[PDB]
């Protein structure tokens, strides 16, 4: 025992102690999941006395799993030599490995592949039957292929689709899906993805291995349903079915997890399979977790009210019996940098107060490219960061192929860039480096290594017609940028990339994650036009010709760049400092005080979610999620004007701001025009900011003009650039 | 409280409860140590209530702190986030890292490099210097450097050693670690070794950061303190040393371990630092745990009388109150295979009475080479196995370097094959230093494979005169190679060993990796003369084939060799499958049934052993961890003959054998010449064994001889070959 069942309230007691049909709950936000399923399982081996090499508790991720043994173990005893807790891939090949050579055509001595060597599998493929560089990229290929495999279309059947939807993209993935896999299978391997989809395929088929791991399994567990996808659903309903005995012995599967925490369907999770779980099995038993212990009052009944606007939801309310505790004070900034202002300020005031150091604060944000304002002002006020899941701005690799391609415009002496740049863009025709191209400097230092012009006349006779044209292509590229330097650097970079094609296949990609790359590099184009004009009004003025040769030269771009970059003394965790991420990775952490940054429509609701009704629930989702990671102190923020492209958009608050409970007045109180900053105004001509006062929309600037005065103007309706 | 102390013996509840100075305490062998640290440390935070950011507990594998963070999870409380649990090398560069930016010339910015950019950096050193391809191999240097790091060497006073010793290879050494550590401070980068003497070094040289980690720090806990190298001590001692304020705060120590189990001396680590602590700690406490639970009272007497003949060695004697437990079976057989087939015949028996499967029977080598045989035979009788900490014999890379040598030489259109073998025994200037040579062909040019035979006469214009004078040397050598096809095929695979210069450097890199290659590269020949005797001469000759051979080539022992290497078809750990591992890597594992093959002297006590009295303790030692391993069963295997570097030698009874009182081993149970097996003796000519009779030094074999008839004779003393 009674010892695990006297310290909890009613409701886990009665989910731990039920055993009889499977059972299902719904884990609130933050309701102590992972303890109620640990000790349900000391339960279930204290009384019912389960065998030890029959039950099975599965996750998704390592670090779950370890945990759940790890109390289990100091809970009931350490029993794991027969226990089994894994993630879904191990405890599946684990399970294959056992029966790895009783399958016809499918060595037991398959390894596992990459992406690097599915990209070279297809593009042997392509260079079969197309070319994989035109609408044909490997990256759109692959994860279409694991898309479709993710709903168990076998390759046989998957030629009598392309003449169904009579498209020709879907034929050619399709003949794309079929040769892979019938020469994968060539290759006596698989993949990391297509081993699930195999297994479950091998145990249907199968009578008699489907008949022994019936009669070998009893107990089935699982953990966090939502992200489970129609594959692995289909081989937890078959490792769980009950035709073996007939259920003379008791078959024990219930599922923990929440439909209002999905937010990977990125990955091809579905929405659906919990929501119709009572469908699939009409024998089980639902229970909620309205308790949570991790937050206050205030903050879970924003989260409820939030979270309640979605159309299709199972009923749940949100309680506790703490605290109501601090309010939710809101901003709002004139720009993305007012807003790394106000956010850094806040946690510097919060954090001489002895009570909580850097440690207990984070800062949350959509995407990557919001997060470079905000280091910027915490590499200045000296409070130490550190980013989780990603790296720093200026050391993600698409910012560094373009930063290294400026420094090739720069001086052409440069070795080390030019190689890293040479194949970046793949492009197909027009740049090339695999089978020992790149290494072409006829292995002799004549003078430096470039080549190039050398390359184009002919002075390495072992390159073919297509590669030598491909580097005359280059090389006439890059006479043709050094021809181009007469303007301002942001538009350079900007004919950097329409000139590159980088730009153009990052937009054809269409992938979460290079869409997250493309808005990156917009993003450090627009960083590169603020640093032009802010050194083009406050410090040129009058820039004639100086030292530094024009107005926005390279020189002390890229200077401040790599100083920028070269200043990762900061100490780590070490000490108190702050965390960064974004809302994708937040999922299982908790923390006393976070912030949220870009709480406006449009950037937070993107235009891929504005029309689509799934990527509006699912983003919805996502801000519950969000909401509640806090503890005891949220607080959020938006920006009234953002640069993005090198122009500054207008985007009103988001739709979310009025799905919050609206209580007092909280969203005001707590591009830009900042003191010295200069702006230009096309009737007024150039003026200085001289003062910063208000907060929100209600801040009116002081600017003098010089010649013509001072004058105070307003940010949203004055045509300032 | 007192719930953790009324379930233990006395002697580790006084060690749980003793907390004023210094403790430490003999952990014996499978005595429960892990399980009397967690308790000690649950008690030190239940009744003394030390600080959590102010306990230190540390280890030396990820394994080991993994399972005490469990114990401590399960048993105290989750506040994991405040006392760290790790290993040396993650703890040490976390705390320089937290302290990055207090130290001039090291940034926090530099990145850790593995033995290949090490490789790369003293490779252009040497070329700077010397030559790194005769005489100066850069696992040598490497190795050389790392131990001389280990014992706190300053690189300034490195150069004082050389005139010394006056030895121009010690020079040489001193004045490339000089080098070589300049030239990687001027990279921003270190080592995974360095991280520690670095650390140390900072402490040491800035008194206000060694201050503010003293006051940091307020207790200290290791674990396995024999690994611990001079250096690791020295850090430990200095981050609990009382300098802080003169010996006002106190330190917290208590050391677990035992000094009987020291085996990691290949490493560096030193016995010296166990058995000399109450030296450097004249207020410190010992105290020995005598009884243990996991094996039997017999395997516990053999193991306390084999350790105890060490001169040099703290008392203690092992006890149980367990049963007395079955004897000890040892076993004594005609050759290798003989033993091999003992030993499986033995599995199997045991494995026929369903009290234990195959996965609690595990057999130990002291080498990888003496498991070929094993393995043989554990595919022709069916069972399973898996090994651990290594792959299959014909997995290794050194194997599969001669195999694709001799694939070669068989079909000289191979590509894959010579495309491997070119570079990978690195000779360089030897052979060639890069890879692509056929992309300088026309990419491929007219299906030039062999575009080396082309290279070698200098029709490729852009390759370096070096490059093809290697080229043609190689050539020049395997063509003439090629000629000598009418030896036997022993004698072809000592050729080309010899010709390939393979074995020089091999041996000559003293180390016990490469010690270990040279011993695998031995028993492949060894292999190779069994397949060449048993398909030439032995069940070869007669009517069927006369005198006249059957144009015996290599390619039926590179189709049996490709045959056998389907020992990766073998399920693993997820079915009743057998464990193999050498001895090394036995330590902390546990298993109820346990064999040991290769107990004779020059093989058990290795070459290396017989003279230096360091090495013969060491092994000793080795010996009594590998016995200790057992719980209910440990049988003993020895071979009167046995074929090592293609020829017969003879081998006595190991001096450990005597070592074992003669009354608790049930001696004897129930190259070689087998039935069908041909031999020759050089007086009575050939002859086929048809029985096998007796057990060891007892057998005696019938040879029918055809023409001369049935002769019964022994097996040490008739000159068979």
């Amino acid at each position: 025992a009674d010892q695990l069942l006297d310290g909890l309230n009613p409701q886990q007691r009665q989910a731990v102690v039920h055993e009889g049909s499977p059972l299902l709950i719904v884990a609130g936000a933050g309701s102590g999941k992972t303890a109620v399923l640990t000790r349900r399982i000391a339960y279930l081996m204290a009384a019912r006395g389960v065998g030890v090499g029959q039950i099975l508790a599965i996750t998704f991720t390592n670090k779950a799993a370890a945990e759940m043994r790890e109390r289990v173990v100091g809970l009931v005893g350490e029993k794991a030599r027969y226990m089994w807790v894994s993630t879904f891939h191990s405890t599946c090949v684990r399970i294959l490995r056992n029966q790895a050579a009783l399958i016809e055509g499918l060595n037991s001595n398959f390894s596992i592949y990459d992406a690097d060597d599915s990209r070279r599998l297809l593009q042997m493929v392509g260079r079969d039957l197309g070319l994989d560089i035109k609408r044909y990229s490997p990256r759109l290929l692959a994860n279409a292929i694991s898309n479709l495999k993710n709903e168990l279309i076998d390759p046989h059947q998957a030629l009598a689709g392309l003449t169904e939807d009579s498209d020709d993209l879907a034929r050619a993935v399709a003949s794309v899906y079929d040769e892979y896999q019938r020469r994968l299978r060539a290759a006596n391997a698989l993949d990391f993805d297509d081993l699930i989809g195999e297994t479950v395929a091998v145990l249907q088929a199968f009578p008699q291995i489907a008949q022994y791991y019936r009669r070998r399994f009893r107990h089935v567990l699982v953990d966090e349903y939502q992200d489970t996808n129609h594959a692995q659903y289909v081989l937890v309903r078959e490792l769980v079915g009950r035709d073996s005995n007939d259920g003379i012995p008791p078959g024990e599967l219930c599922v923990v997890g929440d439909a209002d925490q999905s937010i990977y369907a990125f990955r091809g999770a579905t929405i659906r399979n919990i929501e119709d779980f009572e469908r699939d099995y009409p024998d089980t038993r639902t229970i909620l977790l309205e308790q949570n212990y991790r937050s206050t009052q205030n903050i879970l009944s924003a989260a409820n009210s939030v979270i309640a606007r979605n159309a299709g939801r199972r009923e749940k309310r949100l309680w506790t019996d703490a605290g109501a505790g601090e309010l939710i004070v809101g901003y709002v900034a004139d720009n993305e940098h007012d807003e790394a202002r106000f956010v850094a300020e806040e946690i510097d005031a919060l954090a001489e107060g002895s009570e909580i150091t850097y440690n207990d604060v984070a800062v949350f944000y959509r995407t990557n490219n919001s997060s470079r304002s905000l280091e910027e002002v915490l590499i200045r006020a000296g409070i130490p960061y550190k980013v989780v899941g990603g790296v720093r701005f200026y050391e993600r690799k698409e910012i560094r192929d373009i930063v290294a391609y400026l420094r090739v415009l720069d001086n052409p002496g440069d070795a080390v860039s030019l190689r890293r740049i040479l194949n970046t863009p793949r492009r197909g025709i027009g740049d090339r480096a695999e089978a020992c191209v790149a290494v072409y400097a006829e292995n002799t230092g004549v003078g430096f290594g470039d080549a190039l012009v050398a390359a184009a006349q002919g002075k390495v006779p072992m390159l073919n017609t297509r590669a030598e044209k491909a580097i005359a292509g280059f090389v006439e590229m890059f006479d043709e940028l050094r021809g181009r330097l007469d303007d301002d650097l942001g538009e350079l970079v900007e004919a950097v990339l329409e000139r590159t094609g980088y730009r153009r296949e990052l937009e054809a990609s269409t992938d979460p994650q290079e869409l997250a790359r493309l808005d990156n590099l917009n993003e450090l184009v627009s960083v590169a036009h603020e640093f032009s004009t802010d050194r083009e009004n406050a410090a040129a003025l009058g820039p004639d010709d100086e030292d530094v040769p024009d107005t926005g030269v390279l020189a002390d771009f890229l200077e401040r760049v790599s100083l920028v970059a070269d200043a990762d003394e900061i100490p780590e965790h070490g000490a108190g400092v702050v965390t960064l991420m974004t809302l994708h990775t937040a999922k299982g952490l908790e923390f006393p005080v976070v912030f949220v940054t870009g709480w406006e429509d449009g950037m937070f609701p993107h235009m891929r979610a504005l029309d689509n009704p799934t990527e509006l629930s699912e983003e919805r989702r996502l801000a519950y999620v969000g909401i509640t990671r806090a503890r005891q102190r949220l607080y959020v923020s938006r920006a009234i004007v953002r640069s993005s492209w090198g122009q500054p958009m207008l985007n009103p608050e988001s739709r979310f701001l009025r799905e919050i409970p609206q209580e007092l007045i909280d969203w005001r109180r707590t591009l830009v025009l900042q003191v010295g900053d200069r702006v230009t105004h096309d009737k007024y001509g150039l003026g200085r900011v001289e003062e910063v006062s208000g907060v929100g929309e209600s801040a009116m600037s002081l600017i003098d003009f010089g010649s013509s005065g001072r004058v105070k103007l307003m940010h949203n309706h004055a045509p300032v650039t």
